[PDB]
């Protein structure tokens, strides 16, 4: 297909990466990724503003504007003509000879951004799925969004072996958040999370869940809950940009309540919906 | 120059990084650094074990035996020409569609080496340099070599924009290793340096290093010691394959002792010196 190249959508096979491309030595560079629906980019400028942020965070300046980012993310859509599926897009300090310190700011950032069709993940979001507990070994800016995925790769493939989706990573027995996803439980109609601090990023969907708790009229507490009292809530879940609101009912062989996704996690789904991009009458 | 393309060596110009190269995307790879001198790699099969250990830490298979990477490495610096200088080299899982977990067993790791010219630091050996204290905020698993290299990154511009010439980390005010080195502090003719664990990279130049110490008789602890007790030690340096014994006279404007290289540490740079070739 087409692959944004820096401020170019050009076919694939144009695009060529050098080997002492700072994201390529030292995993310095940040990422999002964006849903698609029928079309239409689901949250694109908090996706974009947290692209800037976590880049700002590890000092990288992006060379050109969020408009004009977005208006090439929109390019890149309508040429690979992405029905459903996400785009996903990072960006890194650049090709520098091998130093671990910061090159001489003349160097420009690879950025570099493709398309992947891909539907809604509708087993999962009406069956719930099964999840491990993982211990949480990785650093302590998880705040940032960077390409340093290697404990996540871990975590990932711990679970993806154990039969499970996802691993549900905990630092000091507190539960922090998953691989790939931020983690949610319910107690007595009341949702808890961890606080967006240093132990984990603030994903989108993990704020557009809290808007959803706050417009049905749901408590929402930020707090920290541990591995013991996770396996106590009435309802637990996992967010991302691509697993939506995934229902766990199952945490290493133990049911969460009875098994089966709760009401407060479905009304939070139904209400989840109202915000997805989609006509008037089609 | 050439490159070691996977078991191939091409010309610089042919090498290609696809875009769903895990060590791109997840930092998914290992690697290591070997120092040439004089046309002679110094302690190569160490490092080579060593990739090997950490490729199979994160369950990356290393398609050839550890003979044919040794041939290969041999063939890149005849080819290249190298004299004194180092050779880096990395292993990624492979090419795969973007997904965290492992790709299917069938998918190869690419691995990429490359040369460069570089002489021996001998102005910094002789003359010591300027450290700082930056809090480690890395990962758990220091102990393997890969290409999750960020939170050192940030150390050493931060040593950098100090005038620092490296950046000696610290977990909760303990001394761990330095950005791309391991620390030493000398107190009383004894040698400390924190133990091998899950916390420091178990560098090759700090074995060796242990290693002269033994031999000349040095008594050796692997003890932590903490910011604070290095401050106070008689004699502190830092070890790479790259800084070899570099000598660390003050640390945020505080003089290790008197801001000289230590006896010690000059009897084990030359216990070093009898073991790095020196071919005419
Ligand atoms: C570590 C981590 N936490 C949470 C998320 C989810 O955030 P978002 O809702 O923005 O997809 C991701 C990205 N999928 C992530 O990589
Ligand atoms: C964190 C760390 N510790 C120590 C070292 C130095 O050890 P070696 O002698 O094996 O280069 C390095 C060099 N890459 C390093 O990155």
């Amino acid at each position: 297909g087409y692959t944004l190249w820096n401020d170019q959508i050009v076919k694939d096979e144009e695009v060529k990466i050098d080997k002492e491309d700072r994201g390529y030595q030292f995993g310095d560079g940040v990422y999002e990724v964006v849903k698609v629906y029928n079309g239409e980019m689901f949250t694109v400028n908090e996706h974009i503003d947290r692209l800037y942020a976590s880049a700002e965070k590890i000092r990288i300046t992006i060379p050109y504007t969020k408009d004009k980012f977005h208006q090439l993310l929109h390019e890149l859509v309508e040429k690979n003509e992405l029905n459903t599926g996400h785009i996903y897009f990072q960006v890194t300090r650049g090709t520098s000879p091998r130093a671990h310190q910061f090159p001489e700011n003349t160097v420009k950032p690879v950025i570099i951004g493709y398309t992947k069709e891909n539907p809604r993940p509708l087993e999962n979001l009406e069956k719930g799925v099964k999840a491990t507990f993982v211990e949480d070994i990785r650093w302590l800016r998880c705040d940032i969004k960077s390409l340093n995925l290697l404990g996540a790769v871990l975590a990932k493939q711990e679970a993806h072996e154990k039969g499970c989706y996802e691993a549900i990573l905990h630092r000091n027995n507190t539960v922090t958040e998953g691989s790939s996803s931020n983690v949610f439980g319910i107690k007595d109609g009341i949702l808890y999370t961890h606080p967006a601090n240093n132990m984990i990023a603030k994903g989108i969907t993990r704020d557009v869940v809290i808007a959803c708790a706050n417009e049905i009229n749901m408590p929402v507490k930020e707090i920290p809950f541990t591995t013991h009292e996770a396996l106590k809530m009435d309802e637990l879940f996992v967010t991302s940009t691509t697993s939506e609101i995934t229902p766990v009912i199952e945490i290493d062989g133990k049911l969460i309540r009875d098994g089966k996704v709760g009401e407060w996690t479905r009304k939070l789904q139904k209400q989840f919906e109202t915000k997805i991009p989609k006509p008037l009458h089609i």
